[PDB]
């Protein structure tokens, strides 16, 4: 019920000072990435366990396999299973924590700008489920500024699945220049463990997941998308919504 908004207001208050937020806002501006791991929690471990169970049920009852390349992102592959945004919104818990006014106001101190939780209907939420060798979420950008991700299940680092990122880029759907960007920039790699969360500046940080090296290395990620003020009134272009529509124009199966 309404207990989650009071639980977050107490957990954030006893775990963060205003200047620590400013330090995280500096790292966020510099790298586009702030990891909330066991050393710096953002949500209590009780809620993570509950969210993990909600995602396991949604994956078990709604996972749809994706094996395609996206033209608007230089033909990068998408090899994983998805749970559409429409099915994730069935979870009252996920909607409660992700649309919480306490969380959006706190995280606004890290982004240093207003976080509007409203995005496109088919991209509000997303669960990616990777489990096969060479499963990957290829290099891409997001249409919206922010992504709040729940690394609910992570394999060991040696199995792959780390998040790679190139901050201070931009999405040009007509000329993605994926590999050209890598030749001009350096790649940051972030290791995640089960229960980690992270905030991503997803519209200017080219990112991907390192392909899994072996079958059974289950990787389940809850992806929450939020708008910035720059995202209001956005007109979607490219016809590349592969997660909702597998037969999108810019999507070619493999
Ligand atoms: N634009 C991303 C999908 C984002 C889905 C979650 N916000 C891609 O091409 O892979
Ligand atoms: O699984 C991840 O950590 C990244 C997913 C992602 O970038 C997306 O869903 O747009
Ligand atoms: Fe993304």
């Amino acid at each position: 019920v309404h207990e989650i908004d009071e639980t977050l207001e107490k957990f954030l208050a006893e775990n963060y000072t205003p200047e620590r937020v400013q330090q995280l806002a500096d790292r966020f501006q510099r790298t586009g990435f702030v990891k909330f791991d066991s050393h710096m929690r953002i949500v209590p471990e009780e809620l993570i366990t509950a969210v993990r169970a909600e995602a396991d049920r949604l994956v078990r009852e709604h996972k749809e396999r994706r094996d395609l390349v996206l033209g608007t992102t230089g033909g990068t592959p998408r090899n994983l299973s998805v749970v559409k945004s429409q099915d994730v919104e069935q979870s009252d818990l996920i909607r409660a924590v992700t649309r919480s006014e306490v969380l959006l106001t706190f995280l606004a101190g890290i982004t240093r700008e207003r976080i509007i939780p409203e995005v496109s209907d088919d991209e509000r939420y997303l669960i990616t489920h990777q489990e096969f060798a060479s499963d990957t979420h290829g290099w891409h950008w997001d249409d919206y500024s922010f992504a709040f991700n729940w690394a609910l299940r992570m394999p060991p680092i040696a199995s792959g699945g780390m998040v790679q990122a190139v901050p201070h880029t931009h999405w040009d759907k007509n000329a993605p220049r994926i590999n050209e960007t890598l030749c001009e920039r350096q790649i940051d790699t972030y290791g995640l463990v089960s229960g980690d969360l992270y905030l991503l500046r997803s519209d200017t940080t080219m990112h991907r997941t390192v392909p899994l090296t072996e079958d059974g290395a289950v990787r389940t990620m809850l992806v929450v998308s939020w708008s910035a003020e720059r995202d209001l009134g956005k007109v979607l272009t490219g016809n590349d919504r592969w997660w909702e529509n597998p037969e999108a124009g810019a999507a070619q199966p493999v």
